[PDB]
């Protein structure tokens, strides 16, 4: 409950750590980009140390390592601003200490039955492959962009089939997160593709997250008739935004990159909104899941204006 909230603002901040790191790459600021690297470790340690009292006390424990898992992409962020090869490689080891405590948290979230801390385990894996898909940019490496791929396409592929089965329980929650891991591959694909300069791939990603995107809209207005998974259908769609303006990168469209925008301005408008209406009637984690939303369209901004 309150190590919740603590975890989600932590998530917030990291979120506004990665709109700095990459506004840092497109102005190529390296005042910037040292800026948002005090401010990446510094949420990294508040984010490992609630990791640890929720452990020794499950939900919360996720938020804790999905916080970790997206300061260590701005730290991979970072690195391409200032083409520091030594954080790369941190980056590296960090992203892939994320991934094993992923894996693990994972296993068991299935074992125990816990529908919402195993999809919230397998978020932390798609941000540990888009990490890793950023420490592949930065370095040049082909194999770890392979590695990346290989392990979005296993999220892709469970996340899938873990959705149908979470509508056949009726858990709304988890087919919220669900959708917002396959949103993440969809993510974690174009960044691959971006390193491979691969074009096949790129419209893969796009393929995905046009579905993505489909369904996180219906079932947004049908939740809107919960308010928690109606603000996560809001973040699997900004995040499905985010993947659409990598595609226009990496396939240098700009109607895909007007278009990416345009449903950027489209979710922020909505959580706007919801987040007021929230905030009147004491929904704090609506509130704060909504801020989250709003973060992700700035990012999908950002790289609109890259594009």
């Amino acid at each position: 409950h309150m190590g919740i909230a603590e975890a989600l603002k932590l998530i917030a901040e990291a979120l506004e750590v990665i709109a700095k790191a990459l506004l840092a790459i497109a102005l190529g600021d390296k005042e910037l980009a040292k800026e948002a690297l005090k401010e990446a470790e510094e949420v990294k340690k508040k984010a490992e140390k609630l990791k640890k009292e929720a452990e020794k006390k499950r939900i919360a424990a996720a938020l804790a390592l999905i916080a970790i898992a997206l300061a260590v992409i701005a730290l991979a962020l970072v690195a391409i601003a200032l083409g520091d090869k030594e954080l790369a490689k941190k980056a590296k080891e960090e992203a892939l200490k994320v991934l094993k405590e992923a894996e693990k948290g994972y296993k068991e979230a299935k074992k125990q039955g816990d529908e919402i801390a195993a999809a919230l385990y397998l978020i932390a894996i798609a941000l540990a492959a888009i990490a890793l898909a950023l420490v592949a940019i930065a370095l040049g490496d082909e194999e770890l962009a392979k590695k990346a791929k290989e392990l979005a396409e296993k999220v892709k592929e469970e996340a899938e089939k873990r959705y149908k089965e979470a509508e056949k329980q009726g858990d709304e929650i988890a087919k919220a997160l669900y959708l917002i891991a396959i949103a993440l591959a969809a993510i974690a694909l174009a960044l691959v593709a971006i390193a491979l300069k691969d074009e096949k791939l790129a419209k893969e990603a796009l393929k995905l997250a046009l579905e993505v995107k489909k369904k996180s809209e219906e079932e947004y207005e049908e939740a809107k008739k919960n308010e928690i998974a109606k603000a996560l259908y809001l973040i699997a769609i900004a995040l499905a935004a985010i993947a659409l303006a990598l595609v226009a990168i990496a396939l240098k469209d700009e109607e895909l990159a007007e278009e990416a925008k345009e449903e950027a301005e489209k979710v922020k408008e909505e959580a706007e909104k919801q987040a007021k209406e929230a905030k009147e009637q004491g929904n704090e984690i609506a509130k704060s899941l909504y801020k989250i939303a709003i973060s992700l369209a700035e990012i999908a901004l950002s790289l609109a204006e890259i594009a």
